[PDB]
């Protein structure tokens, strides 16, 4: 499992959300941050190792303008995940 | 150490905090985030290897309702933790 | 690559930014968070493996007061980084 974190230009949030939803990705978490400043949006989603490359590609293509300030996507390893509703624990 | 990250329903924060305090945790970081919008709370706490699973389970039990939208808890490895007050590691 | 995450007293942000800038690190992400509450600032910066320890030390020295509430620095491994502007993987 991977945590995919992207810092994007705020106007690109709708396109990024759209791209992820088409991939069938659920549980997008979004926050407003300051980018060094200019307002940025941080998007975060946890995905299977099987899905992370498609997720990264989808975010990159949706968030891209080619101009300065486009931002970054960081992928981090998740060792364990628990579904709070059921208490069930998953690992890959 | 491990970074325990949970995305919970905002009204569950008090119960989650109470459970963590009972474990002797106390130090934790809370962010206001948006789920998909629905308001959510992101709780982040770095915990020793000896206690991380107990922290996960404490958060799970406290944040649980059995309803849709309860959220998830993620565990990530921390390679190095520094206490800013003293500069000590891990 | 490493993700350096620091939770600091808000008034220390400028000093931390100055230290990072002197190291040639201008790109960083700042969030307003709640620390258990008191307002805190989360600084996130992805840095190369060869520089992360120098970065951690620089942040610690700039953010330190020696008093309670100074905060924490966590270092996490980054599995992959992509530059959105070009689509290139680090
Ligand atoms: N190394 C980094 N660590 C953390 N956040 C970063 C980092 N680099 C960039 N960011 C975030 O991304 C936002 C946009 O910066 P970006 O990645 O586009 O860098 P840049 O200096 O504009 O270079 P370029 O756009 O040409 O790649 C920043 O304001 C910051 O919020
Ligand atoms: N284990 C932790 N996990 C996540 N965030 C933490 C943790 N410990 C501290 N923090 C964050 O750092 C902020 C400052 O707390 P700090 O680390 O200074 O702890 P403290 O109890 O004041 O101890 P001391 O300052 O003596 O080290 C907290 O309010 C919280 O946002
Ligand atoms: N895979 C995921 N990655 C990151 N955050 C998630 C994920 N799934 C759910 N969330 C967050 O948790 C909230 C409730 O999710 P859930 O209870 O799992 O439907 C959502 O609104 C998201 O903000």
């Amino acid at each position: 499992m991977k945590l995919v974190m992207a810092i994007i230009k705020p106007f690109k949030l709708d396109e990024v959300r759209e791209a992820l939803t088409s991939l069938g990705i659920q549980g997008l978490t979004v926050s407003e941050v300051k980018g060094f400043f200019l307002p940025k949006v941080k998007v975060e989603v946890a995905v299977s190792d099987d899905q992370y490359e498609q997720v990264v590609e989808a975010i990159q293509k949706a968030a891209n303008t080619g101009r300065i300030g486009d931002g970054k996507i960081f992928v981090l390893d998740i060792a364990q995940a628990v579904r709070i509703r059921t208490g069930e624990t998953n690992t890959e």
